[PDB]
Parts: structure tokens; sequence; C-alpha cells
């Protein structure tokens, strides 16, 4: 019976005596009418939505072979091995070096996030936390550096952009031309912009390579559904037998858990669906395991043995070249992150302004220092070995149990520091795990989609176009020019000659 | 100035003296309150919206070889031609002969959509025409039958799986059997269908062999934005130069005209961007001609200098044959055709009965008969050599203007008739032409999408998955059966099982 009241006996002392000490004034806690209890829970709420992102960013940016290259391969029976042998797989040499780049990421990522938070929470007093955007891991890696030494950028340029785009993003919002330019961009080709990226994500993470594995090449048409059991020891092709892939119904039912439990309304939802499929997939012997018989599937079981381990970056530090800066590809790279920066942290962060009671007229409390935090934390998170950082969406979760302090963002951080001691249990997280966590984020990405005004025809196939573009031709540069070209023709070349004639 | 007043002192002469005869009484011209003159402007509003598709069904029946086979093959240096070396093109014997079956189908298609307006018109006295669906084409050619030859079942089997269902959709409404089982469906599958069959229709006119050719193969990534100038002799293939194709860019300017047009409300759009771009690639000589200097091209020629000729049916007749019903996959294509077929005449049909009058309570004045003579026309069509015809939704436009009796879709079956007799102009439309009319159709039928809720989560996810597997696995079937089956689990399996403990 006194195991209730101990509870209240000591939650409502301990509120009284943290506000009145140094901590309380300075996160203004007699104001807001929050208490501290209240903290500590929407936290807790915010981390367990934000969590699924430790995991997704390692193995969207391992793919991209970070620091492995083509100098430190095996050797093989040959003088030395060529270009297209290495990087395609089937090299002991080149796994284990992704591997400890794999082991490597997933420390800059935490790390970026806590900077992120802690670096809101106490210089803008508002309670949302930052991690590495959702959107800019897959330009950047399975578009401009390309999947395993693909493409033409290499990796240290696509890190320099990086470092390029959040200095420009620094002096263009202290200044002030931020509002005179993220309101230029008309709403359907912002609007729509979102929707195709979301269908470019989810489309990623159903290929053989990157996720579970539906799509495959085919001679006559373009893509099939192959869904191949006896897959090519080498390569990815269809041998025989399709939809009996048992990674592929492993991965189904965890899309399946994660589905019923977003529904039910249950705050961390895309954490426990990778969850079960990986305690799944750790048990040696089964088909559908990440342990294989072979020595480097040996390398990777004494290290999951051990659960917690510091582990220091020692591969992706500080890797900054600006000698490849002179040709073309590079600026429009650029200037395609900085459009796709400019719309989310536009649209996203006063969302999150509106409910809490923060918004007034315009201009509310955290408008200065918030977009500057956010900007800087992709300069810090940039040497680090991770892209631009955004504030997430899904830390609404939080502002609807009552947190509108600061503190929030601090305990965020503290929470991200505790999960980068976590280590092995992260880097054995299976493909075919995060597979069903890439579809996820595209449905509730397209969410936004009964906005268009689709009445109008120009506003219809300027928002068609972007959507349908993006996913169909692979690339996310390929949209946003598409779009404005059909955006321009249809409109400009009618409506400003009015404007000129009109001058007369 | 007797000019103006001659059509004004013979207008209304005309319109008292034909409403008095047996037609008048025959059409129930003295209720509706219509009189004849309205009549003849909503035909002619009606057929030129309508008018696009004579040579859209034409290009996209043609290409899977109907009636063409491996054994009237041309002659090599071989014995004898194998299986993949004239179906893949590149052969004048096999080129040869579907040039005859491409002036054939044009002839199948007018005639089918003779029939079903006239047999609407005369049986039902309702003002809206009837043509070959839009939507059962593309599953017919690009995924049953296959792109010339390709896939398991034969042109044959695919007609007498028109006849089959027809046969069978008559005995499903004649009965009562419609409302009881198309309202079983819930509505988020029903209204995500057309999205999912507008982006498959427009993701296939976008390859080069069917389209105007973005899309093209990649050796990493699935698909990949080639354009290519420089193309492969015989097949499709990139060798040199990007964007630089002469007829990408006619067939750019074409989708500009008719997006254009469609707004500023011009009633007729989508045909005038194909006479466009057809009448500038008519002129011999250039690089974006429809007419080469071979002798097959020679051909081609010297047939389009007469511009009138009575044409005869002679290849695709009656072909059906039903000693391949023994397999599999002709049960799961008949299945999937009705299920597209259900959907498709239950919310369009009803729509045009609430534009003009007609509605009531339920059961307006159209409800038997109308149902009747749309699932015949399709039997009726089926021997002519052409899929399952369906009601038009460009049809409104006549609506919009006053023709309300039966009147406009005899009309609209005579204006049919005359656009058989102009065979030469209708045969040598480019593939570049029709491209940009796949696109539209899409941009249109997306229209709907702003009605699904999008704020639960299984509507969500349900819609989604429908929408996405569609086009990226390049079949209309995989689509249903993946929504259906995300449907039942995530509802069926905690739904139903509370109904069933109930029980007790």
């Amino acid at each position: 019976k006194t195991l209730c009241k101990s509870w209240s006996d000591m939650k409502k002392h301990l509120n009284d005596t943290v506000s009145k000490s140094f901590i309380g004034r300075f996160f203004k806690l007699e104001a807001r009418k929050t208490t501290f209890t209240t903290e500590l829970r929407a936290a807790t709420a915010t981390f367990l939505t934000m969590a699924y992102i430790i995991t997704v960013n390692a193995n969207i940016l391992a793919d991209s072979g970070a620091t492995c290259s083509i100098n430190d391969c095996s050797t093989v029976a040959s003088s030395s091995p060529p270009g297209p042998e290495c990087v395609l797989g089937s090299n002991p040499g080149y796994e284990q070096c992704i591997s400890r780049v794999k082991k490597d990421l997933v420390v800059a990522t935490s790390l970026s996030a806590m900077v992120g938070s802690l670096a809101m929470g106490l210089l803008a007093n508002l309670p949302f936390g930052l991690a590495p955007g959702m959107g800019a891991n897959a330009y950047i890696a399975y578009n401009v550096v390309g999947f395993r030494g693909s493409g033409s950028i290499s990796y240290h340029t696509a890190m320099a952009i990086v470092l390029l785009e959040g200095c420009a993003f620094l002096a263009v919002s202290a200044l002030g031309l931020r509002g005179k330019l993220a309101r230029l961009i008309p709403q359907t080709v912002r609007l729509a912009c979102a929707v195709g990226i979301g269908m470019f994500i989810a489309f990623v993470g159903l290929q053989m390579n990157q996720g579970i594995g539906l799509v495959g090449p085919d001679k006559s048409t373009l893509v099939t559904l192959t869904a191949c059991a006896e897959t090519d020891p080498v390569t990815g092709a269809c041998l025989g037998g399709k939809m009996k892939s048992p990674t592929f119904w492993l991965a189904v039912v965890g899309f399946l858990i994660t589905s019923f439990g977003l529904m039910k309304n249950v705050k961390g939802s895309m954490i426990y669906g990778i969850v079960f499929v990986t305690a799944i997939s750790w048990i040696r012997g089964t088909q559908v395991t990440i342990f294989p018989h072979t020595p480097l599937g040996d390398s990777n079981y004494n290290y999951f043995t051990k659960i917690v381990d510091f582990h220091k970056i020692q591969s992706t530090l500080g890797a900054i070249s600006f000698t490849e800066f002179r040709k073309s590809e590079v600026w429009v790279a650029f200037a395609t992150l900085f459009y796709v920066d400019l719309l989310g942290t536009t649209g996203v962060l006063y969302t999150m302004a509106e409910i809490g009671g923060f918004v007034e007229d315009g201009k509310f409390e955290g408008e200065y220092a918030a977009y500057l935090v956010d900007a800087g934390s992709s300069v810090v998170g940039s040497a680090l070995g991770v892209t631009t950082t955004a504030t997430f969406v899904e830390s609404s979760a939080g502002l609807k149990e009552g947190g509108k302090t600061g503190l929030t963002a601090v305990i965020v951080g503290l929470y991200f520091l505790a999960s980068m001691f976590f280590t092995p249990l992260v880097t054995n997280v299976p493909r075919w795990a995060v597979g069903p966590s890439l579809v996820m984020v595209g449905v509730m990405m397209m969410g936004v989609v009964k906005d268009i005004r689709w009445g109008e025809t120009k506003e219809a196939v300027t928002a068609f176009v972007t959507i349908l573009l993006m996913p169909l031709t692979y690339s996310i540069a390929n949209g946003i020019i598409a779009g404005i070209g059909i955006y321009l023709a249809l409109s400009m070349y009618d409506v400003v000659l009015g404007v000129a004639k009109w001058l007369n």
C-alpha cells in the first residue's frame, strides 16, 4: 500500500526542490507552466520515436564505402586487383574494411545527434532534438558518392560539400535573407518534392543490395518482381524460385509488427520492428542469420559477444578535400543539397512552434538561435563523417505530453550519449531488418500529398512530373530541375510577358 | 447583315420541325427541356475530347503482335529464324506484317466504339458514348500478351479472356448481383487502384520501345535517365550523348502544347498535341521523320499519299481459342480483368448521372440498360480484335453544355463512323507522338488521390503499397494482391477474431 504513496510523497518534493536551484531559473520553470517530472517523460517520448535513426544512417552511409577504396583491397592470384573487382564484393579485404567503417559511423552519428540536441537545448530553450536528417542521406550516399565507389564524386569531396553548405547556410540566415528567400519557391513544387523524396527512399528499400529484395532486372521490361530464393553467389540474379525467400518473409513480418504498432498509438514502434527481426536474425545456424560460418563471419561474432565497448573514431575522422571543386557536377550537387535543406527546416521548424503555445503573431521566441544551431550542427557533423543534420518531425510526440522548456533537448542528448556505448549491438543489424524501416518513412512523408491543388492543370502537372521522375530516374536532382522547368514554361512564358507589356 | 439573321430564322424552324416528327417523340424531346440544336453541339464536344483514343489504342495493341507470329517471318541466311530473332525487330518480314496489323486494328477500334455508342444511345436514353476503355489496354497488351510475343499467354487466349469476362459480366448484373458485390470492396483500395494504374500507364509512356525514351537500363541501379541520341541500330542502348534526342524535345513541345491547351478550358486538347507533332513528323528528309529511306519505309509512304481508303478487317477477325484454359495464370488474368472492370463502370457511370439532373433518390432512369449495353459491348468488340470497352469520363464535357437525351450517343457513333475512312492518316502516327498522350491520362487519373484518409495508419499503408508496387514491379496484378494482403492482415486478424469471440 505504501509503495503507491512513496512515488507521490517524493515526486512533488523533488519537483519543488529542483525548480528553486540554478537550473530552475536558468530553464525558466516558473513560467511556461511546466514541472520537472514532465520533462523526463517528454524526453523519453521523443527519444523512443527518434531512436530508429542510429542504425538506418549507419547502414545507409556504410554502403557508399566511406573510407575504404581500391588501395586497401586484398591480394588475389592476379598481379593487382582491378577497379570493378574489389568494390563489387566477394573480397574479404574490402569487406573487413567496410566492417570497421560501419563500426566507426555509428559513433559519428551518435556524437552528431548529441551535439545538435545539446546545442539547441542550451542555446534556444526549445524542446526538440537534432539528428542527421532523413532525406539527405540517400542523396549523398546513393546518388553522389554512389554504391561502393560508383559515380564520379569521391567521399572526401562529398564531405567538403557538407562543410560548404553549412557555411553558406550560416551567413544566409544570420543576415536575415531567409524569409525573403524561403517563400520565393511556389507552394506546389515545395509540397510535391517531399512526396518524390518519399517515393525515392521507399524504392531503394526494395532492391536486393540495399533492402529486402523485391525488384530486380529484366531483359525486356526495366524492372521485375524477383524475390528470388536461390540467388547468384557473387552478384544479384534470380536463378530459381520466387516468393520463397526466407529473409523477404521475415522482413514482411517485421513490417507488419511496425504497422500494427503505429496504430493503437504506441510511441516507439519503428525500433521494436527492428529489434524483433534482429534478435531473430542473431541465432547462428539457420538460413536467415547475420553470422555465417566463414572466417569473415566469425570476425563479426567474436565482437558481438561483448555487449559494451568504448570505440574510438579512427577511420572516418576529418576528411575534407577541396582539390576536386573545379569540375561541374560538384556545384550542381551543392545547389541541390542547399535546395533540399532550405525547404526542410522551413516548413518543419514552424509546425512544431504552433503546437505547445510557443507561437505568437509571427516570430516566436526561438526564431534566431534555432536556425543557427541547426545550421552549425551540419558543420560540426561534417568533420565527423555524417551528412547534414535536421530537426526531426518525430519530436512532436514530446510536445503532446507537456514538454515546453529547453530541458527536453538536453535529456535527449544525454540519452544519445548512452546509446554510443552499445556499438556491438548496433553494427550487427542486417539489411533486411532496416529494409522495412525505409518504407514507413516514405509512408509517413506521403501524408502531405492531400494539399496540392489538383483542380488546376498547371499545379497538377508540375506536381505529377516531380513526383514521377524522382524514383523512376533514380535521382533526386532530376526531379527538382524537371519540376522547375515545367513550372516556368507553363506560366513565365505567358504571365511575365504580360507584366513586361504592362510597363509600356 | 442578313447573314447573322439567316442562322436564327432557320434554327428555330428546324428545331420546331424535328421535334414534331417520330424522332422527337422517340427521344422524348418535349420533356427534359432540350432542343435539337444543343444535341449537335454536345455530341461534338464529347467527340473532340474523346477522339484521342482512336490511335492510342491501335499503337498500344499493335506492339503486342496481335496476329503476327514466328511462322510468317522473313527468310535469312540461316536455315530457319529462331524465336528471339524475329520478334525483337530488325526484320522486314515481321515489320511488314505488323504494319498490316496496325492498319487493321484502327478499323476494329472505330467499329467497337460505333457499336457501343449507338447501342447505349438507342437502348438507354443516356448521353455518353463508348470506346475501348483506357486502363485495360495496357494490362492485356504489356502484361499478358507481352511486348511482341513475350510472356506466356498468347493473343488468342487473351481475346478469349475478353469474351469470358463479358459473358460473366452479363449474368452478374442482369440478376442484380452488382450492388451487393460492387460495394463489398473497401473504399481505400478501390480509390488507390486508380492512382497505381495511372502511374503504370505514365511509366510505360517513357520507355524507348513504347514511348519517348527517358528511362533506360543501368548496371548498378535498376533504371537510369538516358534520353540518348546515338542509340543502338538494332536494340535500345545509349552510346553517346544525353538530352540531345530530337524526338525527345519534339515530344516535350507536344506535351507543352497539350498542357497549355487543357488550361484556358479548350475542349479538345489531347488531339491537337498529336496532330502538331505528327504533321511536323511527316516531312521526309529530316531526323524526326516517320518515313525513312528504307524499302520498308517506302511501303508506308505509297499508302499515305491517298488520304481516304475503305479498309477491310482481314487479319484480326474473330480469333478465339479455348485450348489453353487448363493452366493457371489464365484464370488469374481473368480475375484481375474482372476486378478492374468492376470498379471502373461503378464509380464512373454514377458520377455522370448526378451531372445533368438524371439522378433521383437512387436508381436513376438508366440503371438497368446502361450496364448490360456496356457489358455486351466488350463481347461484341472481342471478336473484332479489341479489349473490353468502358464509359469514358471525358463524356462529361457534353453534359455541361445541355445534352440530356439519347441523341448525343447516336451522333457520337455517327462521328466515329466517319473516322474509319481516314485510316491512312491514323496508321502513320509515330510513337513519340502518343508518348506525351500516355502521361496526361495518368495526370488526370491522379486527381482523385486527395480523398484517401491519410490520417489513419491502415488506410495509408494499404493505399501506399498499392500505389508503389504497381509501376515499380511493372504489373497491375501485383498491386491488387499486395493491397488486399496488407488490408486483410492489418484488420481481419484483429477485428474478425473479436466478432468470432462475440458469438459465444
